[PDB]
RNA sequence: AGUUUAACUGGGGCGGUUGCCUCCUAAAAUGUAACGGAGGCGCCCAAAGGUUCCCUCAACCUGGACGGCAAUCAGGUGUUGA
């Protein structure tokens, strides 16, 4: 029909490749990309919550979704933080938007960041769910670079049905993630 | 000039206290004294009430850019210690 590039590639070849690398007794034990979450934790919004709107605009122009403004769970004296205030913009991404954002990320943004010597393959939680982070936003072409007054990084996590870092790493590298060899 | 100027009080005075709520004392019903042991109240909320629906934390582990023990994100453990 009109499936995303990455998704048709996934269910055409990557599933079989993962089966070969890990002979799974059941097809439903195959790893799959559940979701990707883009956090934009901005703790600098406590003193002034005017940076959160820029975080929102950035995440929207990146992913395609209005983010969820994560109110603080707790007040912290050191971080100048009360409860309930806007610290962080989260976007959950599932399905077609997820696959499209991953293709965009891989094929555009990661080679667009300065001095891209790869992403660490050790950055797995222990359940085949990856998480890396960025220090800025201009790596996404969707943003007008002239309109970037403040750098605003993020934490991108890719959570999968994999049950270990090995299968997760296989899946991500098959999708085409830049895992440097260390 | 007429009068008032409290009481409890291990004598009285000084000090402290005086009403309400919670615990212990209190002896497994209730209740139970002491200038016995500890605290709190003299409000707040127009939602912090009503109802319908939904959810389940804290803590810990692991991974994560600033981010640090601890901000927000992900996964897991977690039947309750929040």
């Amino acid at each position: 029909k009109a499936l995303p590039r990455l998704k048709q590639r996934y269910r055409e070849e990557i599933r079989e490749a993962l089966q070969q690398e890990f002979n799974y007794a059941n097809v439903m034990q195959i790893p799959g990309v559940v979701k990707v979450v883009v956090n934009m934790g901005v703790g600098d919004a406590a003193r002034d919550a005017k940076l959160i709107n820029g975080a929102i605009n950035d995440l929207a122009l990146i992913t395609g979704q209005k983010p969820e403004v994560r109110r603080a769970r707790k007040s912290i004296a050191q971080f100048k933080l009360r409860e309930g205030m806007p610290i962080g913009a989260r976007v959950t991404l599932r399905g077609d938007r997820m696959w499209e954002f991953l293709d965009r990320l891989i094929s555009i943004a990661l080679p667009r960041i300065r001095d891209f010597r790869g992403l660490s393959p050790k950055q797995f939680d222990g359940t085949g769910n990856y998480t890396f982070g960025l220090n800025e936003q201009s790596m996404f072409h969707e943003i007008d670079v002239d309109s970037i007054d403040r750098p605003r990084g993020m934490d991108i996590t890719v959570v999968t049905t994999a049950t270990n870092d090995a299968e997760g790493r296989a899946l991500l590298r098959a999708l085409g993630f830049p895992f440097k060899e260390n």
